[PDB]
This record gives structure tokens, C-alpha cells and sequence, in this order.
């Protein structure tokens, strides 16, 4: 159906139903070609998975270059990049969801619409409407642009980066810190979904990831 898949949910349409790594072709395009991880299963699959955390073992401290081309692998903790989320999120009208895991527990948050700007435009954050089980934690953050610890973009007279162990779309500073220190219970220093766990407890697994608005 698709001859050059531009998401995970066009891979889907084309019969290809298992969870793992697959070429997408921004906006179509064969020279266009980026490696991501597809999740086919999840409320009907067809997600582009773009953020993971699941053992700590990848280092997210990084810095403003880092976040902007991406890394880690795709297979295991990740980040695919802020230039390739605008890329994608640019494409057409997306949805993310956040899935959030505590041993045997289980949570998530879903916007209707997710987009972030381009480099120019410091990567501000764009969500639409939530629904979900773990709370909405993430509307603080609405419209506010990227920082890093080496780029604080924030409105706090802080380095919310720095104080905070992280990367974020941070205002004053959080209620969600998911690029933070893995394992982190100081409050805030951690990877906290406040309305699911708080500030004083580190979520073990989160998953960031986008499919076409009403797929
Ligand atoms: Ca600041």
C-alpha cells in the first residue's frame, strides 16, 4: 500500500505486524531513509517509539548537540533526536503516548496532537488533549522550549537541566523528567511522572511514542 513508509503506522498498514527495528522514509522519500523502532502492539500498534528507559545503562546526561542529532540504540535506551522528532511530527498531525511501567504496574498518558518546533524555534513543545490512567503531567510543559545543561531556555533562575539531572522542556522546572537520572528517588533529580509516582520515586521503564492522529 505504502511503497515507502513514512511511520511506523504505514508499515502496519502494509501487513507488517511484529514489534522491532524498521527503515521509515521521511515524508515518503527513498533518500530520506531513518532507523527506528516500531511498537505494533500496543492499543492496536503502528507507534514510532522515540524515547526509551529500561536499566539505566545509557547515559542521558548528555548535552544540546547530543539531544538535537540523538542516541542510543533503538533496540534498547534511547533518544532518536530533536531534529528527527520535528522531521516526523512535521509530516502530519501525530499523537503521543507515554507508557510507563513499575514492576507488575502499569500507566499511561496520550495527547491528541504532539509536535515540536525546528532548531530555530528552540524545539518548543506542542500537545493536544489528554487521556490515560497515569495522569496528565505533561500539559505543564506546554509550548516551552528544549534545554540542556549546557542550554538553559527555561524561566527558572536555575539550570533546570543541571538541577535535575536531565533534558527537557523544562518551565519552572517539571512535573515529568523523563530523560532524567535513571534510578534517581532525590526529589526531582529522577524519572518522575508526577501525577503517577511523584517526585521522590524513579519510573524503571518508560517508552515516548508517536502514531498519525486518529490512526
Ligand atoms: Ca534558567
Amino acid at each position: 500500500v505504502f511503497p515507502h513508509p513514512q511511520d511506523c503506522a504505514q508499515h502496519l498498514m502494509n501487513g507488517d505486524t511484529l514489534s522491532g527495528v524498521y527503515p521509515i522514509f521521511l515524508n515518503g522519500e527513498l533518500s530520506q531513509k531513518l532507523q527506528v523502532y516500531c511498537d505494533m502492539t500496543t492499543d492496536g500498534g503502528g507507534w514510532i517509539v522515540f524515547q526509551r528507559r529500561q536499566n539505566g545503562q545509557t547515559d542521558f546526561f548528555r548535552k544540546w548537540a547530543d539531544y538535537r542529532v540523538g542516541f542510543g540504540n533503538v533496540e534498547d535506551e534511547f533518544w532518536l533526536g530533536l531534529d528527527n522528532i520535528h522531521r516526523i511530527t512535521s509530516q502530519g498531525r501525530y499523537e503521543l503516548r507515554v507508557d510507563m511501567r513499575d514492576g507488575q504496574e502499569a500507566a499511561f498518558a496520550s495527547y491528541d496532537r504532539f509536535s515540536v518546533e525546528d532548531s530555530r524555534n528552540l524545539y518548543k513543545l506542542r500537545i493536544g488533549s489528554y487521556n490515560g490512567t497515569a495522569g496528565d503531567s505533561l500539559s505543564y510543559h506546554q509550548g516551552r522550549p528544549f534545554s540542556t545543561e549546557d542550554r538553559d531556555n527555561d524561566v527558572a533562575v536555575t539550570n533546570c537541566a543541571m538541577s535535575y539531572k536531565g533534558a527537557w522542556w523544562y518551565k519552572n522546572c517539571h512535573r515529568t523528567n523523563l530523560n532524567g537520572k535513571y534510578g534517581e528517588s532525590r526529589h526531582s533529580q529522577g524519572i518522575n511522572w508526577y501525577h503517577w509516582k511523584g517526585h521522590e520515586f524513579s519510573i524503571p521503564f518508560v517508552e515516548m511514542k508517536m502514531r498519525p492522529y486518529n490512526h
